[PDB]
């Protein structure tokens, strides 16, 4: 079984100013070349005053031309980026009103499963559209993790980018191929602790001086994460997979991955040939939420990933969650 | 009409009742004034809990209630109206906190402010039409206590803390729960009249740019009005043309998210009071929780029974309106 699922349009915003890690690496007195090898990053984007409703705003609007549509014809919003604007409202009703539809009525919600938001909303979209519900959804990531970083750690600071990405969603037409054969989700909550924000929330609220300033940056436990991995990455594979017998790794034109640090990329590479890999992060950097769809954007307006290919999203997030999708573009 | 089946309810209500009338002796309020203005005698705060933990409690209720374990539920969706923290989400804190937190069950947020619990209930109603999950858990935990504004009586004297939680299913051959109509419509321009600017990127909270007010809600109440002054005709017409067959003469009760007395109130002038389902006079705003609430408390103190319709309906930031009419 293949469930009818067209990416009827994508889109992109990135900002100006382009970091140097060499730029980094002065200034916090690191190694020339420490980024580019440890981290896998030779530059990344960082914002100068915009909002992540704008930069999604932006990237919906390129999505909306790419699929042929007006703004006014999209009956559905999802917000779905890897960290909030702000507390009040979600990013649906913020990133309808940069849109300019914000008295158009369209519903604008948000979908959150953390840097892996992205996949989750297609998946809610894609049973939207199978229901009938709604006919042409937008699906927008865009998150700014430059104001949160942590100059304490290079570990830390050096790793992320801003950037936002979106896609219009919509059911495929007669003679189109576009459709999902295989998806999975599975989140193992025991390893919330180790990739964790304790701010930001009621636990540790802002203006609560019982909060730190340590509180509302991110704390990774890399092992222990990687054993997360260890443990259930296999069966998750082979789950995925198991449900598209007569698909396999070898009829595939691209693997696109969230690739929060290079650790994933050198892991596919030494499983998969380079041509297959879709590779942002060596000029973004870990943008949270936006990873995964830069990366499509990537495959199908930089790498030439045709309508009728098959391609695989794939991605492990905080929570922790592991996602994987088999789809025919 | 789309099968959708409640199939559990559960809820969880912190143990310290805050009396309005402390309230008015500490801040200096007139006696009464809480439940004149706002129609609140008590609200529940936490002591220690996370919402995670309320979240659990209401889930177990809910897994029980359902006739099920905690292993049957195959997705968890989170639905409150303000998270616990930033990373991760409220899913995989909730599966944790149920002891989950090594069976790979899918456990993700639907986040739409105050109105959470109503949306994660649609995406659960079509995960479940598709055949892709079969026992979805929707858990809606809320402390709003922690952020309240104690410069403003409107803001500090409004809000409480409460966790409800919903499993929902596909009905069994010859049951009639089902959704007859739904709508849902989004009003941005109205953002800025309930807002909070901290939270994110936009006023992080270690900036020195960021002030502590950006950490409060604020509130446009006049322009909020106005919202529904303009769309709400329009958005009751549309859903109720869904079901030309069923009025409101036909619904046991009416379920309504409530953040203030003004819903309520708005209510009592226009439909039978025994239709009406109150919670907010001893639970104060709870956030994304209310709607649940009011739905245990419609089943489990009011009696809506297998066969009688209700409605579920809101008013949330954004500015979103919601409603839905089932039978149980
Ligand atoms: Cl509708
Ligand atoms: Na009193
Ligand atoms: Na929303």
């Amino acid at each position: 079984f293949s469930l009818p699922f067209k990416l009827a349009g994508l889109g992109r915003y990135v900002p100006e100013d382009i970091v140097l890690s060499s730029e980094l690496e002065k200034k916090y007195d690191l190694p020339q070349g420490w980024c580019l090898e440890k981290q896998g990053i030779r530059e990344r984007r960082w914002v100068k005053g915009e909002t992540a409703a704008f930069m999604g705003a932006e990237a919906a609007k390129e999505a909306v031309r790419d699929a042929g549509l007006q703004l006014s014809d999209i009956d559905l919003i999802i917000s779905a980026s890897g960290s909030p604007q702000q507390a009040v409202p979600d990013g649906g009703p913020l990133v309808q009103r940069e849109l300019g539809l914000g008295r158009s009525g369209t519903p604008a919600i948000t979908v959150n499963a953390s840097c892996l938001s992205f996949f989750v909303a297609l998946e809610v979209a894609s049973n939207y559209l199978n229901m009938r519900r709604y006919r042409r959804i937008l699906v927008v990531s865009a998150d700014i993790a430059s104001v949160s970083l942590d100059f304490r750690k290079p570990e830390n600071f050096t790793l992320f980018g801003d950037a936002a990405a979106a896609a219009v969603v919509t059911l495929p037409e007669p003679g189109e191929k576009s459709c999902i054969h295989a998806s999975h989700l599975r989140t193992y909550g025991f390893g919330a602790e180790f990739s964790e924000v304790r701010g930001g929330g009621s636990r540790k609220p802002p203006n609560s001086k019982d909060t730190r300033p340590e509180d509302n940056y991110l704390h990774m436990n890399g092992a222990e994460l990687l054993k997360i991995g260890f443990e259930y990455l296999p069966k998750f594979t082979e789950s995925l997979w198991k449900q598209c017998p007569d698909i396999t790794v070898r009829d595939v034109k691209y693997i696109i991955p969230h690739q929060p640090s290079r650790v994933v990329l050198d892991y596919l590479s030494l499983s998969y040939p380079e041509e297959k890999l879709i590779r942002i992060i060596e000029r973004f950097g870990n943008c949270i939420g936006a990873s995964m769809p830069m990366a499509l954007y990537e495959a199908v307006k930089l790498r030439g990933l045709q309508r009728g290919d098959k391609a695989v999203l794939t991605g492990t997030g905080s929570g922790v969650s592991f996602v994987g999708m088999v789809f025919t573009y």
